């Protein structure tokens, strides 16, 4: 075994605080971790901060500690090779000590001296499985048990959800390159096509989510857990509260966050409308197309980093509005993403769609200071918006003791893992097929090229870039497939009228644009519904093996549980009585 | 007591078969009841049928019924005064004696000569709560408790529903009298609030159905009930089957059926507009009015019987499409007698306010055969069709042992309740408020007259006209909150439309009746996501006090139950050898 029997190292700091308190913060560190039942060594690694290491002290503890977990579970509702055996301990360590034991805060309130908490890389089983398959394109079930043994399925359910996503992106990629060498765009059939690829990938999805979630056992955690909120009271169990109110007039922050977020990014899109007019008609290029298209390539090269200031933005102000569980705190979070990621990736092509096509000829004399707009400026849009940033991208990317502790002290330097940071651009590339991909119908074809690039980087990432998450046992992606499905809905609306407005060549006639979105939004919502009914009736084999086993437990605990007015009920006492008094009646009446 | 303590009555038919069948028949139905722990007295009550009676046997007995209905419960997941001693006794005569006992179907299979069981009235009670709440006008919490010990809570949650119904009710009706002296009719105040109400009364009682269910120890009822369908082959723990693909097909006969059904009362309609048109050439009356509209009152008057005949047309298609459960049998039912509601009741208004107001010019030449619409006509529409149905009907309205056994003979010869008949004409009243209330305002306050005037006509039905049905067990009043849900979104366009095409009194201007069409709807979506999401966040006391209960008892359940590689794990043998090294490196570190 590589880690000697380490479950999880403890990172405590002690250059913030002088020396004599240090002592008594370490001290009842180590006297909380041997009061619950863990084993601590503890060897210092980084000049600044040593830190503990903790396992399980013996198997009646670990069975202890494995007992009172399973309690906490299947009480709230809701060993193993790794993902159980890790997290019995992290509960065991984080847990607030009214139950479980311990209580360790990873940084926030009162363990302010401890930094993060962290298990331990298995290199051979990490190396032998990301070289196993570098050459399979295409994960199996026991495969995606292997990332879910390791890792938790938090890892799980997104590495699952990117492998489905890939294998449901090559239907789009093979219709978008077949409608356009044949018939080529804002095209009828290819935008029904892809409204109902963004149907069924979205309702088939939620289906294998509950069969994924049945077959793990993680079927139904609701158990919220608490994070760093700043109470001000102490009502009264006893528990610190913040008042809905004051929350609700924090929130409303969003809005003029939003409104001038998107009045900035409409500001830079008509600067650059105006400078590509003022190339357009002074002549500075042999070749000129390329040269008068330069600013809306440099501008979509640099959305990701205004994207990532924005996000910075609306993590602090997330951060402000002082959410209680963490739940809710991941769900205002996706919210905000999507909103920076709404203003700051479908605006550029929204309002190029919508205000500067059909009124070019009254918006270019007013971008035209210091002295022919088709739908191909929308098409070039599209193109620059979803093929540039990537192409930047990837041009940028051409150009005794003493042996495990120093690799300890590797990992212990690394950076720390999200899945957000990667499932926000899955969000981005399947907004940009909703909403306006019968524009150019090879936008399918350009993401998925650039998914398979870049198909084992995110695994390599968490293998050997970044520490090891503590396994986690997440049911869902999460607020995601909610924003997946908003997103659908947004795009029924605006394909069908770019299509509309921009197939073969005038007058937009208008009683028929609003006409064609309405029966378009209530044909997707009609088809939507008929969609989720249909793949409710099919049942995927891992929930019928679960509903079986449970069938079958209920049915063996129902076979063994079972193996004056008093002058009426003494006429016939039994039931040979009754039957003749019965047989008497019938030969009287009947005769 | 005035019932000798009888549970239930079962009645059993002999003159359909022969004599020497008949005995066999009873000697069966006996022997069963008698092996399931039941009493039965026989003695004849009919000249055609004679009824045995069944009561519990013992008490031993009875608690060995009670254990096994709850541990049937509780393993699906879902005594007192009198709803759980029968119902637990209606089990154990009807469960299908693979648990539970005795599998007695009332009239369907195997048990064709039997007719329909139930339980006996308790007079006292019903004729002391009956004139107990004669002068009351509003129940109270412990008066649907006493409706819910007595009757089940099947009847208590349409109680509850009624009632909750005629609260909101008198906000409409208050504001469209306001909104009626003051500022007309077609007005955007009214329609606003319409709208609000609509939105704001389904998502509280969608709260109190919640609260009531905790309140009631009804939480979760989705054990779904077999009924009488029939198999065709018999697949394998057997189990008769039927496939969805039989059933798919057969249910594609709805579609010819309402398609036809609105193409004849389209018919119906326009005869009658050519009639009226007729009389309105033709002179025919000193009063001239009622006798031009006289064949719209005629028809008002007629739609009831119309709408019957549709509805046993639809009972015998629901019918013809074999459902398994009883549960999805009740929702294709609610789903057809809501499509028959729609083209029965709200199709003549559809009708000639989007067909037959504006389209004037070119369908009176074409409706004049035999040689001025306003909206006044569409106002007198609305007035005739939801004021004449209920006057017609108010003037139709105005103008030893041998005791026992001789109300029990009278009890059987009553009618079978139901909740369907009475709560569908909520349906078309909820449907009349939300779609084409802006047109007449005082639509509600002809509501309330009616609910006010009818308040007590169900509950007098349900204790002395109709006999007493088994306490059933239900958590929802149905499909038809969808039903309420569906109305009130239709409502949100039909009466945003209506209000922008005839307030104040020319051309159309679609490019804007599209718009407010579209931004009605999706203004109403949002509102009613705000409205759930801030109703969900206030708790009513019922499920207040469930949660805090079953906080307590998990808490109490969990504080009972708490109360080479390994010469790594060597060095420090406890706590207070990690402690002084820990110790000994801050010192030397941070000296
Ligand atoms: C093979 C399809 C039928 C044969 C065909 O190609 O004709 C189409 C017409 O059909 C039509 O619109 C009618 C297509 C009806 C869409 C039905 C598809 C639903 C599939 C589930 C062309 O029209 P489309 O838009 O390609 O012009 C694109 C271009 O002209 C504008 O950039
Ligand atoms: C509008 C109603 C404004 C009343 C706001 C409540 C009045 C009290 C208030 O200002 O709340 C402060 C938070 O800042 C707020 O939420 C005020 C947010 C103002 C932003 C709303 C403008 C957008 C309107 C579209 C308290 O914060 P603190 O630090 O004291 O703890
Ligand atoms: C400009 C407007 C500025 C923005 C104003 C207010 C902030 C929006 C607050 C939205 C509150 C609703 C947020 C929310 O929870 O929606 C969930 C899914 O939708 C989501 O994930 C994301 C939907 C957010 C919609 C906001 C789109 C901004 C478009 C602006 C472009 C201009 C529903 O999940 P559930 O399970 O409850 O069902
Ligand atoms: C959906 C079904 C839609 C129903 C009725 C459409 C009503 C439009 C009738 C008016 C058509 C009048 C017309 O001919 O317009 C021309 C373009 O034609 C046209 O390309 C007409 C084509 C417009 C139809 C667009 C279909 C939307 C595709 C479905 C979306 C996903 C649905 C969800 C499916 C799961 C002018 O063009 P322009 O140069 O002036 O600019
Ligand atoms: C998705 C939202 C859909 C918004 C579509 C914009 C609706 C604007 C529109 O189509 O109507 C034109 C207005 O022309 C007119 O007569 C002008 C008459 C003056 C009345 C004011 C019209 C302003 C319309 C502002 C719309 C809301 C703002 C945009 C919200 C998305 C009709 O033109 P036409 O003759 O071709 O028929
Ligand atoms: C094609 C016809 C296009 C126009 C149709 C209707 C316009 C007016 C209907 C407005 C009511 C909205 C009807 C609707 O789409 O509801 C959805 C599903 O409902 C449905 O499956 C029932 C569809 C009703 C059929 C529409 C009537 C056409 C006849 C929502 O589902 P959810 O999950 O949100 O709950
Ligand atoms: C007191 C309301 C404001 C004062 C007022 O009466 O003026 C109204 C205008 O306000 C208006 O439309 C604007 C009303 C805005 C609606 C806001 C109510 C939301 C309440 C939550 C009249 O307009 P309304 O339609 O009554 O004409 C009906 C009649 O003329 C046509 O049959
Ligand atoms: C359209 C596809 C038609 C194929 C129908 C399936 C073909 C077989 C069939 O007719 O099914 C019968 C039921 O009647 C059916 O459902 C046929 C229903 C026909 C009504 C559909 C027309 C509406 C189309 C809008 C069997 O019944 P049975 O007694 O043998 O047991
Ligand atoms: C003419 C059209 C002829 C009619 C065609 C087909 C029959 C409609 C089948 C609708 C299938 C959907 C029926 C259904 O289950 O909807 C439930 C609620 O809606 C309902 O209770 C009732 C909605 C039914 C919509 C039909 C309106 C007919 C309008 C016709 C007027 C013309 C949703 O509950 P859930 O929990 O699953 O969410
Ligand atoms: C909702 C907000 C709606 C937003 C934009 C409205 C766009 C309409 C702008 C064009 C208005 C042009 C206009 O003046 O039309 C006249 C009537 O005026 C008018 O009564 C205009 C009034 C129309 C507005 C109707 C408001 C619908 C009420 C909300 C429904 C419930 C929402 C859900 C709330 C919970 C002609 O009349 P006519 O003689 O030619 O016939
Ligand atoms: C809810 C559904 C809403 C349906 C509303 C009906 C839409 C009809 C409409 O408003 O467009 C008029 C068509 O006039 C025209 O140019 C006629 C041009 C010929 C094109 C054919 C138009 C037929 C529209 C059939 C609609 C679908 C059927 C109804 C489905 C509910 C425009 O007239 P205007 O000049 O005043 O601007
Ligand atoms: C006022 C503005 C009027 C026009 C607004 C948007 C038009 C395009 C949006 C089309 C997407 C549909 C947005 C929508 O209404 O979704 C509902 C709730 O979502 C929401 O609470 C989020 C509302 C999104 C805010 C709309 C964007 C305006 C900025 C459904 O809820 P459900 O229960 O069915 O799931």
């Amino acid at each position: 075994q590589e880690n000697h029997h380490v479950d999880y190292v403890i990172r405590f700091n002690y250059g913030d605080i002088d020396t004599p308190e240090a002592i008594k913060k370490f001290e009842v560190l180590l006297l909380e971790l041997s009061e619950v039942g863990l084993q601590t060594e503890v060897r210092q690694g980084d000049e600044n901060s040593l830190f503990v290491f903790v396992r399980a002290a013996s198997k009646k503890k670990l069975k202890r500690a494995v007992y009172q977990s399973r309690v906490r579970d299947w009480l709230y509702g809701v060993p193993q090779s790794e993902a159980e055996r890790l997290l019995v301990i992290y509960h065991l360590i984080t847990v607030p000590k009214a139950e479980g034991g311990a209580g360790i805060t990873p940084r926030h309130g009162e363990w302010k001296n401890v930094d993060a908490i962290f298990p331990l890389h298995d290199e051979e089983t990490n190396r032998q499985c990301m070289r196993e398959w570098s050459k399979k394109t295409f994960l199996s079930t026991e495969d995606l048990d292997r990332i879910r043994n390791t890792f938790g399925e938090h890892v799980g359910f997104y590495f699952a959800f990117l492998q489905s996503y890939f294998r449901f992106l090559m239907f789009p990629a093979a219709f978008g390159f077949s409608c356009w060498l044949l018939l080529g765009s804002f095209s009828i059939i290819y935008t029904v096509v892809n409204c109902l690829w963004c149907i069924v990938f979205i309702e088939y999805w939620k289906r294998q989510e509950e069969d994924l979630s049945c077959r793990w056992q993680t079927k139904g955690v609701s158990a919220v857990h608490e994070k760093r909120a700043e109470f001000k009271p102490e009502k009264e169990e006893v528990r610190g509260v913040f008042p809905a109110t004051k929350r609700m007039y924090r929130q409303l922050l969003q809005v003029p966050f939003a409104l001038l977020a998107a009045v900035a990014l409409g500001a830079i899109i008509a600067t650059c409308f105006a400078i590509e007019i003022f190339i357009s008609e002074v002549y500075n290029g042999p070749l000129k197309g390329y040269l008068v298209f330069i600013p809306t390539i440099l501008v979509s090269a640099l959305i990701p980093t205004m994207s990532a200031v924005l996000l910075t933005v609306a993590t602090k102000l997330n951060d402000y509005e002082n959410y209680e569980t963490q739940d809710a705190y991941k769900v205002a979070l996706t919210q905000k993403i999507f909103v920076v990621n709404f203003i700051t990736s479908y605006l550029p092509i929204i309002l190029t769609a919508f205000v500067y096509v059909p009124f070019a000829s009254r918006i270019v004399p007013y971008l035209d200071v210091f002295h022919s707009i088709n739908p191909d400026r929308l098409r070039k849009q599209v193109i620059y918006f979803t093929v540039t940033a990537q192409i930047v991208g990837f041009a940028l990317e051409t150009i005794d003791e003493a042996r495990f502790l120093t690799r300890v002290r590797n990992e212990a330097e690394l950076e720390d893992y999200d899945v957000t940071d990667d499932l926000r651009e899955m969000c981005i590339q399947f907004g940009y097929l909703a909403l306006f991909s019968p524009v150019w119908p090879l936008v399918p074809v350009s993401f998925l090229i650039n998914n398979w690039v870049e198909l084992r980087s995110d695994f390599f990432k968490i293998c050997v870039e970044c520490k090891r998450p503590w396994p986690q046992r997440a049911d869902t992606i999460g607020p995601w497939l909610d924003s997946l499905g908003f997103l659908s809905w947004v795009g029924s609306i605006t394909s069908s009228a770019l299509v509309y407005m921009f197939s073969n060549g005038t007058t937009i006639r208008c009683w028929a644009l609003l006409l064609t979105i309405f029966f378009s939004e209530h044909l997707y919502l009609i088809v939507r519904y008929a969609v989720r009914s249909a793949l409710a009736k099919l049942e995927p084999p891992n929930t019928r093996r679960e509903r079986i086993e449970r069938f079958m437990m209920r049915k063996r605990y129902l076979d063994t549980v079972l193996s004056p007015t008093e002058r009426f009920w003494m006429r016939q006492r039994g039931w040979k009585e009754s039957a003749e008094v019965g047989l008497s009646l019938i030969t009287k009446a009947k005769g």
